[PDB]
DNA sequence: ACATCAGTGATCAGTGGTTCCGGAACCACTGATCACT
DNA sequence: TAGTCACATCAGTGATCAGTGGTTCCGGAACCACTGATCACT
């Protein structure tokens, strides 16, 4: 029938026509190593194929995307369904759109602020309402019964001019009544008029007081005035009342919002955009934002009536500041009106379903106004997880990245249950996740890339994960199932009371002003369920202050009082998964610092001696070293008439960003193109006489960059490998023990073996007399560190405090943190 | 394991809170009536919600309100309908179906550089210029410019301007200033009429000049037209500006779009066919059928056949799917410029069955449109195999063959109009047989049926139309007879070119000679018999009105009659205001709260609006001021309210309104609300409206009606009502000729002209004609064979 | 007792964006009037 | 085979306007100045 999915012919990088058939509508995992090929095998190729198939079948634009995107690197793919990529691929990074808009609830914010918010004009606080003639005619009831008035049709309001001809025309129609400059005369015998003299021409139409059931004559003259007077009349207390119709404000005033319309409060749209920031929120905030990312008129004046929950009186910015939980609980129960209930029931249902899935993932501490940059990858990953589990399309295919980033252990287990829900839905699941518990908890597991780099990409194991245990060759299989594992260091480097960096007064956001101490020169790790605070505790305060002081920057100090520890460190250098550089001038080889070295060595070639090639001339940055047509990229770009772009290798450059003149020099029997393209593995093997570069390259190989090549582009390598090369380079940069620095979650996409390799690397960094604090939720980071601090019992409400600051074994003994609980479980 | 798809609470128009389950990994058919909601459910709600689901699951890009409580057992929905098609011909059929790409891979595996290797699928893809001819870059037609179209009237001064961008608005004044700059730069006078201008001066005008001239540099209307589509937003503007680009295929490869030298050298080794030197220019020109035939047999050497065999099998399978579709006679070089709705439906069906996605939903429409019955039989086999791929197939098709061949059937809209939109059957269709309330089942069981008329309107050879010398394309100068004064009908196999004959030759000539049309007559030496006719009328499924502004009253013209009727009230007299006052599209009487539209409408792009009665209206779509008149005890709102049949039983002693309502009652679809928006009326309903309107024009029958295949939009009973309409017309003297794949319709038509010995270019001549029985006795038509096995 | 690789740093020597410019006028489609007869 | 006879209007019929739908369209190089190396020195 339809119960299995087959892929055949995965031939790319280390993948060698790798193939596999699996049971559709089950839970399946993809394991292996870093760079083992699973990344592209699952995301780049299989997801590309499925999405391309569905978009071509349906009418997505031209049914296409990237012109078939990648060519099919599978001899045959069968039994498929439209793939769904649950990945950290991308999000909404627009500064105009904050997480409030990204959460598909800015529309609902505007919906509520339209009518629930104060529907009143800013100028006079009068309920914004539009012009109507029916109210004009019905206003006769408002004016007391029997009170004299006049049927005054303002035909020509205040427009002065000698208009005896107009008098004659009005007679030609036939009314016999008129009033000019507020004085009545008969059209039969009107007064004289001059252009200089002001003439307020409101023609009397009929003789009437407030009578009973006089609507016949009333309407007769009244719609007449609504045309002649053009919509306006007055019933004065001639014995006051004005029978006028005005749009927007009833009094003809301007409005912050022209009416009760949600888009009026959309600064991403020009409705709410400031004159001086255009929705960006900057000029230093623009003078008309002052913290609120909205126009001051459209901040609260026309929308202060949001009676959400209790005491509800909110500005658009106020709801923005309402955290996830704050706004969700506010909207859980609120009384704004029956029509509002009818037209916002869908609003409540969408929001509550979204929040239920958000809790199913365990994500509330983020705020509606919280900067989208706070997305930790795992955050947006969980956003999409909730979206797709709520979608409920049964049988759809779903390929998962690793969402554990920014998550706790048993929280991740509960999320694993969340996905097993989708498995039970009949949906097909292919997984990728370093969490062990995720492993051993799937209907099927396929381990790949027996070797990590280009050398290994085959499916070393393919079974119920039992064949992973039976598959000893799978190094990751051995690491996970227990054939081998990382080890706890015998010695936890003792505290250093003298040189200790201690933050005091840290109350930024969730933080409760607690003070946190950290020894310097000995390894340390920080723990806490995501949302606890450590992230901004360091970034916004510790790292921010230390960096802008030691290096004289202007970073945000954060909410803190003081930070001791500066005197013990020569400087701070924040280092994280970031790349080396987006520009073409930034490439592995060039930006690793070996650029000038290779340039000089190539100048030292025998040919370069008989050629006089300057080292800077061996740079593509200068024109001499590069092909000017390529501008330093060694390729030809080809765009044509409304057709996709193509690229070709440049011939003079030979694809090396170095014209043939530069490439002719063949340092050590190798041109610049060669000494770029060869792998980092053979680079460490090579340059043996060159002490510095050889040490750098072998350090890179130890970090595990052998299969990568020095000549690769910067974009071609992941941020994890970028930090790998950065740590390898800084390894030989005279640490002196005082370069105590900071680090983020490094466990991203690392197999246990390379995890332990980097563990040894950081052990060396610590033995250098230094400490690079690490923000890692993982267990082994703590189990190997020698000082540990947990941000309160749990995240958010738990966070902003400390439960065990001291030794890793101290926190292990401490059960106040689940981190210490799992430590007690294992060491 | 949940293997069934359930819908819960579909509410729209006559359809209301529809709940039902279907078996997944099965095949589903739909039945009912026009406007009955069967189509609205199958596509307008089911696939509507499915596409909503996949846009909320659009994992790429930035990711309406289906009026349904819930859905369960869902799968991604695929739309397959005569409507779901586009007008982009550049992507020829081969490229669109991707057949081309796998042939390119085959030829890549067929490395044969010939005496004067180098074979990858990219090098064969004329779509992009690795292989595409150097001159045209694989473009079907050279984008030249027509001097006559650019300048229709040379007598006018160049300053006055002939091209559209030179005429309207401040934009036109800018364009005229740039043209004056071009004149003062190049050296052509700006005010000299093209007639008085030198020919080289006109060519320089149309090619512009270099340099920037006020400043703005222009190089004639060659590339600004190409930029206009990019600049403009709506597709209408770009289509307007693309219409008049001369199409002159490049002679260097003469339509065989690829480098003529490369196709002969790099890949002449292809022995695809009679062991001939199959160049890929030839491959491109090869029709679907012929190209498949020579792709079946070909020797390229042991290595090449070994490394290309799998792609050949893939080609055979997908082209077998296309053959079951029946568009094998269509040629690969064919584009979609003249593509038909049924042809596009077939194209999508073949492409998305070749894609071979298992466990994916498909909503489908009438496959029989522009398809022979045996062809649709093999197509039903194709769809049954598609179902064997574990694919759900929601379908709507009146044709019985598709019916009674699905794992499940659902009949909807027991009534057709607003009254009926609910579910009258859902099951294995055996309980459809049990379900006697199903009108489709009643027709199936013979409760209602149609056949030949008791007598065929006698054909007079004297008063006959004739089409001699019609050779346009598939045609070969055939002289064809058409009885006049009676109902003849054009018939034959699908794609047989009889349509093109009609539209380009028959209809074209008749319209330009009688109705004053100025369209191209194709290629015909002459036509005769116009002396027996006065003015033709070509009618099809097109909707009568695309806006709610127009309504049954406005179209029928009875609207002003009823307005005057209301003016006849004594209250109307005393108020002293015109029938236009009583109108609903009139400024004065239209309440500003709705512009007299009844409910109040305001909405943004994201989600649809909701109807809300207005204080003035309460659904009255009027103003009480006007409604105060109650002519014959009825307000204007009430009069516009009661639908056609109730109005018909009303207005009895009146005359013109009586004729209108009698026409509509005879039509029998009077259920339609008098104020029912034209947009809320199906194409078949609009067709019935059009035939009713023409039924009230006293043409004496001298006129002749030509018609498309109208099965769509008309149920069996709707077709019977239309048959009665045409019967009355022809008894009034009218002539008729209809393209139609329905045996009953043609057997009812008193004469048949069946053209086409073979589909496509194999047709182009009368294979038989005469009474339906006469044409049947001649098996030269397959439709004739069918009219023979019947009767 | 150097080391040719070290070691970064503000300016200076290449990059880095951003765009105005708000609309009615004008013209094509069909309705209705508007005769008109 | 002949001059007077005198008791308006449905329904075309479309022109023709005269409203509605939509048009549409340009100039881009400048302007604001901002931003990653390279010797320099240590
Ligand atoms: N931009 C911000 N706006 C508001 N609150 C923030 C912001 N950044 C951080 N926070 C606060 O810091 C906490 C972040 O916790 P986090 O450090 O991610 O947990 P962990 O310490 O487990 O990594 C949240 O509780 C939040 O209230
Ligand atoms: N101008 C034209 N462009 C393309 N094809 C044409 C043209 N004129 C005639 N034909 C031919 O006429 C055929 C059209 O078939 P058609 O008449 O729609 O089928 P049927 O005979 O069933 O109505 C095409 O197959 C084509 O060979
Ligand atoms: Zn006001
Ligand atoms: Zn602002
Ligand atoms: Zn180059
Ligand atoms: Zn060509
Ligand atoms: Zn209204």
């Amino acid at each position: 029938m339809a119960d299995r999915l087959i892929v055949k012919g995965a031939r790319e990088h280390n993948l060698r026509s790798v193939d596999l058939d699996l049971p559709r509508d089950a839970l399946i995992v993809f394991t292996g190593l870093s760079g083992s090929g699973k990344s592209s095998l699952a995301f780049d190729t299989i997801f590309a194929e499925g999405q391309r198939r569905y978009v071509e079948s349906l009418s997505a634009y031209a049914r296409q995307f990237l012109g078939q995107m990648d060519k099919p690197d599978v001899d045959f793919i069968e039994g498929l369904s439209p793939a769904v990529s649950i990945d950290q691929k991308s999000t909404n990074r627009n500064p105009r759109s904050t997480v409030g808009t990204i959460t598909e609830v800015y529309d609902y914010l505007r919906l509520l602020y339209a009518r629930a918010g104060t529907p009143h004009c800013p100028t006079c606080g009068e309920r914004v309402a539009r012009q109507t003639p029916q109210q004009i005619v019905d206003q006769v009831l408002a004016m007391p019964e029997g009170t004299r008035f006049l049927v005054l049709a303002p035909v020509v309001r205040t427009r002065k001019g000698e208009f005896a001809d107009l008098f004659d025309k009005l007679n030609a129609q036939g009314y016999s009544r008129v009033r000019v400059d507020g004085v009545v005369h008969p059209l039969t015998d009107p007064p004289k008029l001059k252009k200089q003299e002001k003439h307020d021409i409101e023609v009397v139409v009929d003789r009437l007081t407030v009578k009973a059931a006089a609507k016949r004559r009333l309407t007769d003259s009244v719609e007449t005035a609504l045309n002649l007077a053009d919509g306006i009349v007055v019933l004065e207390f001639v014995d006051e009342q004005r029978f006028s119709e005005k749009l927007a404000c009833p009094n003809g005033h301007a409005l912050a919002v022209d009416d009760l319309e949600p888009r009026s409060f959309s600064f991403n749209s020009p409705y709410g955009a400031c004159p001086e920031c255009s929705g960006l929120g900057i000029r230093v905030p623009c003078p008309v934002c002052a913290g609120t990312r909205l126009k001051p008129e459209i901040l609260a004046v026309t929308l202060a009536g949001e009676s959400k929950g209790e005491h509800g009186a909110k500005s658009i910015a106020e709801v923005c500041e309402l955290s996830i939980a704050d706004c969700a609980d506010f909207l859980n129960a609120l009384t704004l009106g029956p029509r509002e209930q009818a037209i916002a029931g869908q609003v409540l249902k969408e929001i509550r379903s979204r929040l239920g899935f958000l809790l199913d993932v365990g994500l509330e501490y983020l705020s509606l106004s919280r900067a989208a940059a706070t997305l930790s990858g795992g955050e947006a990953q969980r956003i999409r997880l909730a979206t797709q589990i709520g979608s409920g399309l049964v049988g759809v295919l779903y390929v998962l990245d690793e969402p554990s980033i920014g998550l706790h252990q048993r929280d991740n287990r509960r999320l694993i249950e969340t996905l097993t829900r989708l498995r039970d839905l009949g949906n097909t699941l292919i997984v990728v996740e370093h969490d062990e518990d995720t492993i051993e908890h799937a209907d099927w597991i396929v381990d790949i890339g027996p070797g990590a780099g280009e050398h290994g990409g085959r499916i070393v194991h393919s079974g119920p994960y039992d064949e992973l245990l039976r598959n000893k060759d799978s190094i990751t299989g051995a690491y996970l199932s227990g054939r081998e594992s990382i080890e706890i260091p015998a010695i936890r480097r003792s505290v250093d009371p003298r040189r200790q960096l201690t933050v005091v007064g840290a109350r930024e956001h969730n933080l409760r002003g607690i003070d946190v101490s950290f020894p310097l020169g000995v390894l340390t790790s920080v723990t806490g369920v995501s949302g606890s605070g450590k992230s901004t505790l360091v970034n916004d305060i510790l790292a921010a202050v230390l960096a802008n002081r030691l290096n004289g920057a202007r970073q945000v100090p954060g909410r803190h009082t003081r930070v001791t520890g500066l005197d013990y460190l020569d400087k701070l250098v924040r280092v994280d998964q970031s790349p080396i550089g987006r520009t073409p001038r930034s490439n592995p080889a060039t930006y690793t610092g070996v650029f000038d070295k290779i340039r000089t060595l190539f100048a030292a070639t025998t040919e370069a001696k008989v050629r006089g090639y300057q080292p800077g001339r061996f740079s593509f940055n200068v024109k001499g070293g590069r092909c000017e047509a390529c501008t330093g990229d060694g390729t030809i770009k080809i765009e044509m008439n409304f057709l996709p772009d193509v690229y070709v290798p440049c011939e003079v450059c030979q694809g090396a960003r170095y014209n043939r003149e530069t490439l002719e020099v063949h340092y050590k029997g190798k041109t610049v193109s060669e000494v770029l393209d060869m792998s980092i593995e053979e680079a460490a093997e090579f340059f043996e006489p060159i002490a510095g570069v050889h040490r750098y390259l072998r350090t890179l190989v130890d970090v595990g960059l052998g299969y990568v090549r020095l000549g690769q582009p910067a974009p071609t390598l992941s941020g994890g490998e970028a930090q790998r090369v950065k740590l390898a380079s800084e390894l030989q940069k005279r640490s002196t023990g005082r370069t105590v620095y900071i680090l983020d979650e490094p466990t991203t996409g690392l197999h246990f073996d390379d995890i332990r390799k980097l563990l040894n690397v950081i052990n060396g960094l610590v033995d250098k007399g230094n400490t690079v604090i690490v923000i890692e939720h993982n267990l082994d980071v703590i189990k190997t560190s020698d000082w540990i601090i947990d941000l309160g019992p749990e995240g958010g409400a738990g966070g902003g405090t400390v439960v065990a600051q001291g030794t890793p074994e101290d926190v292990a003994a401490v059960p106040a943190s689940y981190t210490g609980k799992f430590l007690a479980e294992v060491v």
